[PDB]
């Protein structure tokens, strides 16, 4: 049966036959509608109104409603159905609805979250969403009872509940939709033209396509209206799955296994639905301060003399980095917890002069374990002892433990959802760290990435490892570049807990950082990612390569991270893959300094792309230094946006939507990015460019460099950015907190801070700060920082300390205040300290070609009020 109108709309079209070429015989198989188009972009065979399920007899209780739901008994799919099926609503706050569907004959596999919490009450009343449920055929549908809108509308195709194929569909209120990951979008905002989005943990060189790669991520945001209504929708489920979107717009998800777990998240703000997903999934660990400054490493060093040669030559030409990475040729036999005694001889000497020079030391671990022995034949202590604590994933049987291969040859992998693997590995990196006295870690090839397909004796030929369905992920084979699917872990089976191991890793690395470094913040640096990893981790985009395009991507590959709220992400500046051009790492660095995590890195055999090794008098040099110069000044600011993630979610690196969301241009655009509300970051990012097309907002700038108001207000503009300059802007009505910069955050941290005034319209500012140690890992829990608000109105600065309990913070003092856009030339200033009178003060500059006032030689103390008048 097909729609009675012959002419029917075709964009509401929900495909029947999603995983193969379309055949009239196999529709009729299947009972769906067959109508073929004019292109091969439109469905030609279709379930009207043909497959789904009826409610029969639903309840309500105290937190939301039950339902009983039955198959309409159409052909099958992929087979065995589930003819009998239970729905379940929760309003758990007033600003989060979530739906689950299950098997109530069955318990189906749940992903096991380490921080959602289960929800029982108490029962919300007066929620911002309202939810209406379609008894013949089922659909449910979320709308925002405020204006009526409606957000979510299953009602436009069927469910589907088999045991290896589930699908649902909805339909968006709005063309504009963010997020899902990880993949390669290239735009932020997505094209609604009949795309595939493969979701699947999978270790892939990103290119120019829609593979699946290292994270997993179902969460995507959409904004409704011109006022700033948004909602996100976040299913939580760890199979492979593809996300489908098409014009209207209707997405639709397929997914291989588990159950369906929706969540439904309303806000006033693009800002506030972030907020909101972060608040039901984990709130972003804070960074230890030193992690925010420059990192220098390459895949491949060859030896301590080259790794020694490199930062001499960087802390020559100035270069401000506090962190020096090593991969996995610091090891020996790339094994694990050991490291080279020949070519790396030296190396505790080594770590010894960085941490003279007030500088980290990060070091790259790999999951997989060698079963080989060490260099002069001994055993291999960390898979001996692995081997005693049963430590490792075994095969089907549950007995013997799999082989993959990693760098070091046939390897077996610890299962970090075992108690006792968690132990286990704290414990060897104790026992490492006594040896090597390793910063932070970075912890890789997560996605668990085998070299050899399946096993070292391949896979058993069964629906777990070939299964029904299978969405586009690469090769379409579930365990290429990985392991069995049937491998057993303590969560479950391979094909169930796959996307959650490099998740379960960085909660194993978070533990063995508190036994290592107890009540020490330190560095964690994961790959593969699964929602709200953001908690334990931070992440990089992976392999790029030395391309404009890659640079491009990583902007809005950037944002999307924002969203997921896994705030301390970059990519890797100047390209892994390749060699880099000067004019293209030029610009990279540029970009780079701006990343919220900063961080230049290369692949095995390609020449050295280090700042200082394009010559000591480079314009690359001179323009590397400025900017990340300008970096370390800004950084008390960036790590206050840092401060605000982890305790109220807000973003970090934001797109610009989400502060000038009132103007439709901003919803598009994706070249650009802003640090928390205030500066704007408008980088080069085409070939041989002199200048750039950028789309500057509706409020007042100035140029960071300069002071300078800039003429330019809610338009587009032919921005001039020369080979030494990027676009920096300050944004009007914000207040900054600035630090004299330094070649490490260590010698950087005790200079004299300062403030940044940029006047906006209405003659006002407003600001924060947060300052504590930037290390130990509770300090906000107990209260033990300085917090700060600034405001200006009527030509006076309130410097209001809101908080104070964190003495050798009370030794610093802002010194030094500036002050963009005056409308009237200043004669006297004086400051006051507390509500004490006034006195005058002499040190001070007034520039009346760009109306910029600085203030000079101040002694505001932190832990203090003051006020500053001109
Ligand atoms: C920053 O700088 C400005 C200085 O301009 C200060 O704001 C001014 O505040 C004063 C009082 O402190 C205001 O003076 C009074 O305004 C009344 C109008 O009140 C409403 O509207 C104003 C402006 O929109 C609001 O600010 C205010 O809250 C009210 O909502 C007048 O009616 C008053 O006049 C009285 O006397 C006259 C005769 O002289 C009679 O006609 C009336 O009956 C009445 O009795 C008075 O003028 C002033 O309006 C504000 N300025 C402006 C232009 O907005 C801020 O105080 C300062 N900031 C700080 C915190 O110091
Ligand atoms: C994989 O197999 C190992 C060994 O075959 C299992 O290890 C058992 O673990 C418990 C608790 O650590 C011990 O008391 C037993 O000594 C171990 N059994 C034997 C016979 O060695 C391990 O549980 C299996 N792992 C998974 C998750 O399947
Ligand atoms: C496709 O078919 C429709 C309906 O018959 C028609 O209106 C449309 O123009 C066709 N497209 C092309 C490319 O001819």
């Amino acid at each position: 049966k097909c729609p009675n109108v012959l002419n029917d709309p075709v964009n509401v079209r929900i495909n029947c036959i999603p995983e193969q070429f379309p055949t009239e015989g196999i529709c009729a198989q299947r009972g769906c509608c067959w109508r073929p188009w004019n292109d091969s972009l439109i469905p030609w065979c279709f379930f009207v109104d043909n497959h789904g399920y009826n409610v029969q007899d639903m309840t309500t209780t105290s937190i939301g409603v039950e339902a009983k739901l039955n198959r309409i008994p159409s052909p099958t799919l992929f087979g065995n159905d589930i003819n009998s099926v239970l729905f379940t609503t929760q309003n758990q706050t007033p600003n989060r609805f979530r739906f689950k569907i299950t098997d109530p004959n069955n318990r189906r596999y749940e992903v096991p979250h380490q921080y959602v919490k289960e929800f029982t009450g108490p029962t919300v009343s007066d929620t911002l969403y309202d939810v209406k449920v379609a008894q013949n055929p089922f659909s449910i549908q979320v709308i925002r009872k405020s204006n009526g809108k409606t957000l979510f509308d299953t009602s436009i195709g069927p469910l589907v509940y088999s045991d290896q194929y589930l699908q649902i569909s909805a339909r968006l209120p709005s063309d504009y939709i963010y997020g899902i990951g990880e993949q390669v979008h290239k735009r932020f905002r997505h094209d609604l033209s009949w795309k595939t989005w493969p979701i699947f943990t999978r270790d892939q060189l990103p290119g120019d396509n829609n593979n699946n790669l290292y994270g997993h991520q179902t969460f995507f945001m959409c904004i409704e209206d011109t006022s700033g209504k948004s909602f996100g929708v976040f299913l939580m489920n760890s199979n492979a799955m593809e996300i489908f979107i098409q014009p209207t717009p209707i997405v639709t998800y397929r997914v291989t296994g588990g159950i369906l777990d929706f969540y439904i998240l309303l806000g006033d703000t693009p800002e506030q639905v972030v907020q909101q997903y972060q608040q039901l999934v984990g709130l972003p660990a804070m960074p230890a301060y030193w992690n925010l400054g420059f990192q220098l490493s390459r895949w491949n060093y060859k030896s301590l003399d080259v790794v020694k040669e490199v930062v001499r030559r960087n802390r020559e030409a100035g270069i401000p980095f506090d962190t020096q990475v090593t991969d996995i040729d610091y090891m020996e036999d790339k094994k694990d917890f050991t490291y080279d005694q020949v070519a790396f001889n030296g190396l505790p000497q080594f770590v010894q002069d960085l941490h003279d020079h007030g500088q980290k030391y990060v070091i790259i671990l790999d999951p997989a374990i060698s079963i080989g022995r060490r260099a002069n034949g001994t055993t291999y202590a960390t898979y001996e002892r692995g081997n005693t604590q049963h430590v490792w994933i075994n095969e089907s049987d549950g007995s013997t433990p799999i082989i993959g291969e990693v760098w070091p040859g046939l390897t077996v992998y610890p299962d970090f959802t075992n108690p006792n693997c968690i132990d286990w590995w704290a414990n060897e990196c104790s026992i490492f760290h006594q040896e090597v006295q390793y910063d932070g870690l970075w912890i890789d090839m997560n996605e668990v990435s085998s070299f050899i397909q399946g096993s070292t004796k391949g896979c058993n030929v069964n629906k777990l490892n070939y299964p029904p369905f299978t969405p586009d992920i690469l090769d379409k084979l579930m365990y290429s570049k990985t392991i069995c699917m049937d491998a057993v872990q303590n969560w479950g089976k391979q094909y169930d807990v796959h996307s959650l191991y490099g998740y379960s890793m960085a909660i194993a690395t978070e533990q063995a950082v508190q036994k290592v470094f107890p009540n020490k913040r330190s560095f964690i640096l994961t790959r593969s990612t699964f929602a709200g990893s953001g908690r334990h981790a931070a992440h990089w985009l992976g392999d790029n390569t030395a391309s404009w395009e890659q640079m491009e991507w990583s902007i809005t590959g950037m944002l999307e991270f924002s969203l997921f709220g896994i705030p301390l992400v970059g990519a890797d500046i100047c390209g892994f893959v390749a060699e880099t051009t000067e004019e293209l790492c030029r610009r990279w660095m540029q970009l780079g300094a701006f990343y919220p995590f900063s961080r230049n890195h290369n692949s095995d055999g390609y020449e050295h792309q280090d700042p200082a090794f394009f010559g000591q008098n480079s314009l690359l040099v001179k323009s590397s230094r400025q900017y990340l110069t300008i970096r370390y000044t800004l950084l008390p600011f960036l790590y206050t946006l840092f401060y605000k993630a982890h305790v109220f979610g807000e973003t970090v690196a934001r797109p610009v939507l989400h502060e000038f969301y009132e103007d439709t241009n901003s919803w598009i655009e994706d070249t650009e990015f802003l640090w928390g509300p205030a500066l704007l970051i408008t980088p080069v990012l085409k070939q041989g460019a002199d200048t750039v097309s950028a789309y500057i907002p509706d409020a007042i700038w100035y140029d960071y460099e300069s002071g300078a108001k800039r003429p330019w207000r809610k338009q587009r503009v032919d921005m001039y950015l020369p080979a030494d300059k990027i676009g920096l802007h300050l944004r009007g009505g914000y207040i900054i907190p600035i630090q004299e910069p330094d070649v490490t955050t260590t010698a950087s941290r005790k200079n004299p801070l300062g403030l940044i005034v940029a006047l906006g319209e209405n003659n006002t500012a407003k600001g924060d700060f947060f300052w504590d140690d930037g290390e130990t890992k509770d300090t906000i829990q107990n209260g033990n920082y300085i917090l700060y608000t600034f405001s200006v109105s009527n030509n006076t600065l309130d410097i209001v300390c809101t908080h104070s309990s964190y003495q050798e913070g009370t030794t610093l003092a802002f010194q030094t205040v500036k002050i963009l856009g005056l409308t009237d030339s200043v004669t006297e200033v004086r400051v006051a300290e507390n509500n004490q009178p006034m006195n005058a003060h002499s040190n001070f500059t007034y520039d009346a070609s760009n109306q910029v006032l600085l203030i000079a030689d101040l002694k505001l103390n932190l832990g203090r009020n003051f006020s500053v008048q001109w």
